């Protein structure tokens, strides 16, 4: 099995690519294949005007589309999810998700960015996501040192390895 | 008065900007000031890394703080407002529409696309908007002309310029 993970952060890096980074160790640690994306991975010229040509984009879609699930994350931005990350679930086909469990993470510091933790969930949704996992939001005082490895609170940790595992069993139903 | 209008496809020309353009000829004739914008005016790198000295946004940001109202268009993709839209209403200040009216117009094909008609409004209201109307659905197959001056059919025309006056009493 495949999984494609995507960090939705306008920088790199960031908390979403340190939640990423221990999924792709876990996944990596029970036979999945990760291919792993970030934002820095397109040309922002290309993801802001919509450029079907771009080589990064035809990339990323082929191995989507050779992937059994996705692991996306995003800070919240003004109650939603990064435009960042929506340029480009934009430019995917439109059933790309189709077939796909999803897990979506969401980053973000205050009690009015939690409500968003499922905002993705219309987007994914409009792309035929088989499967959407409940989000699972990390507080940004739950992610220690996100410049180097990843590091989490107890209560963080024990959420995500949650829904790590869930993950991993819905990509075998 | 003081107006924004902002387009948000990742084209221009685009059926939003037709949109907006109608409305400027409307507010130009009402002696309303206008200052346009849309997602060409920008760096595109400054969006999508949040680069907040950028100096189009710093722009953007000073004529917002004086305007009234904004009137904002997008396509709508995945269910939603365009994803490059939001990279630029991510890089306003908290309460960035504090005070304003708000109009916001939608394009697209298909009754999915039209669902999405209302998508900005829990942006817009973290933003802080003051007043935000009904969101305004245009198809595209009721655009004859976005490249050259707009060209709309009768019924998309009307339908523009009503929600167009009831922006207008809004501000007043």
């Amino acid at each position: 099995m495949r999984v494609i993970t995507l960090a939705g952060s306008p920088r790199f890096p960031s908390r979403s690519s340190s939640l990423l980074e221990y999924a792709r160790e876990k996944l990596n640690g029970l036979d999945v294949e990760v291919y792993h994306w970030n934002l820095q991975n397109f040309a922002p010229e290309d993801l802001l005007y919509a450029r079907f040509d771009s080589p990064a984009l035809k990339t990323f879609t082929e191995q989507l589309q050779q992937a059994d699930g996705l692991i996306v994350a995003t800070p919240v931005y003004k109650a939603a999810y990064s435009g960042a990350l929506k340029t480009l679930l934009d430019l995917l086909p439109e059933r790309a998700l189709q077939g796909k469990v999803v897990l979506p993470l969401a980053t973000g510091g205050t009690v009015a960015h939690l409500l968003a933790v499922d905002a993705l969930k219309p987007v994914l949704s409009a792309l035929k996501a088989q499967e959407i996992l409940h989000g699972v939001f990390a507080d940004d005082s739950q992610v220690i040192d996100y410049h180097h490895r990843p590091q989490f609170t107890p209560n963080l940790q024990t959420r995500l390895d949650t829904a790590l595992e869930t993950f991993w069993q819905a990509l075998h139903r």
